Order: structure tokens, then sequence, then C-alpha cells
């Protein structure tokens, strides 16, 4: 969905984002957006924020996820959304 080539560009998250992600073990201060979005998996993850049987559904109106995003909710399979609503939160640095 993503190319390889986006998937490797160097961001800087803006300092929500990085919260969040450190708050989940990152331990930088840039990272590709592979990894911003392996950690922000482990976010929805562990906090349980996805739907129990359509496991693919989202659901952060009661998270600082859905503030960060401007959703209540979103489906994990539409990552060009994802991904547009991520840049919103970060600058890209290469
Ligand atoms: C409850 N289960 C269904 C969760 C299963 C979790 N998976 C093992 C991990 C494997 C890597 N994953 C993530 O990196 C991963 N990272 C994400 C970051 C965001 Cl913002 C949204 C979803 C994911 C996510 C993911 C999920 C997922 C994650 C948690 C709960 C429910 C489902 N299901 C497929 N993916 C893959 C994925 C979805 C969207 C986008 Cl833009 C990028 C990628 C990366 O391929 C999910
Ligand atoms: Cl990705
Ligand atoms: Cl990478
Ligand atoms: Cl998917």
């Amino acid at each position: 969905q993503i190319p390889a080539s986006e998937q490797e560009t160097l961001v800087r998250p803006k300092p929500l984002l990085l919260k969040l992600l450190k708050s989940v073990g990152a331990q930088k201060d840039t990272y590709t957006m592979k990894e911003v979005l392996f950690y922000l998996g482990q976010y929805i993850m562990t906090k349980r924020l996805y739907d129990e049987k359509q496991q693919h559904i989202v659901y952060c109106s009661n998270d600082l996820l859905g503030d960060l995003f401007g959703v209540p909710s979103f489906s994990v399979k539409e990552h060009r959304k994802i991904y547009t609503m991520i840049y919103r939160n970060l600058v890209v640095v290469n």
C-alpha cells in the first residue's frame, strides 16, 4: 500500500507523538516511518483500542491517539489515510 521508499523516510515526531511512542518503549528522537508505524501498532495493541471481533477497527475517541489523528475511529487497512494523519504529527527529515 505504501512504497518501500516512503516507509524508509526519516522523520522527527512532534512532542506529543514522541511522548506516545516513548510510552511504549521507543528509544530514539528520529525514526523511519516504518518504525513510527511499528511503535503505533504496539500502542494500539497494548492499550487494546481495537474491536474485539473486527480487529482491524480501532476506537480512539477516548484516547490521546484520537486527538493526534483528529478522528474517533479508523480502519487499519487504510494505510494511505493513516500515513496522511501521521504526517500532521511529525516533520520529514530526509
Ligand atoms: C489485534 N491484532 C489484529 C493485532 C496484530 C498486530 N500485528 C501483529 C502487528 C504486526 C505489525 N503491525 C503494525 O506495524 C501496525 N502498526 C500500526 C499502526 C497503526 Cl496507526 C495502525 C495499525 C497498525 C499495525 C497493524 C495492525 C493492528 C495493530 C494493532 C491493533 C490492530 C491491528 N494490523 C495490521 N497492521 C499493519 C499496518 C497497518 C497500517 C499501516 Cl499504515 C501500517 C501497518 C504496518 O504493516 C501490526
Ligand atoms: Cl509501514
Ligand atoms: Cl526501517
Ligand atoms: Cl492490514
